[PDB]
């Protein structure tokens, strides 16, 4: 589960996602991606 | 699939996965995962 | 995707993958497991 | 996701695979396997 940062995080993230692969958009979008199901209270978005 | 020795390994175990992965969960509230779609008879929960 | 020799094959398969792994009962049950979307001629079933 | 150079491309990948594997069929009919969601502008397909 993809977890940002901030909204931007997020528009970023989804974005990037067309072209890029799960990490190389975690890292450049500044989000996690956690193993269970509930996203953090760092990365709400 | 996870299986479990009690209700209360459930609980422990669902609301685990909210933050924690499969196997730490699995380990810390006392449930197994396996590979078939049947549960133990000593996991049935 | 499992591919069985007979029916037998398949009650067999899929009454192991209660308790059983993929691979073992692929294996039990002289069933095979394709890559492709399409069952072999030689395991219809 | 899968993406192809031509409808031919196509065919040739979806007729692949009842058969064959992913990365056997992408080589074979010349497509592409990305990691994104969206497909490139050379292989849209």
């Amino acid at each position: 589960k993809s977890c940002c940062r901030s909204t931007l995080g997020r528009n970023c993230y989804n974005l990037c996602r067309a072209r890029g692969a799960q990490k190389l958009c975690a890292g450049v979008c500044r989000c996690k991606i956690s193993s269970g199901l509930s996203c953090p209270k760092g990365f709400p978005k």
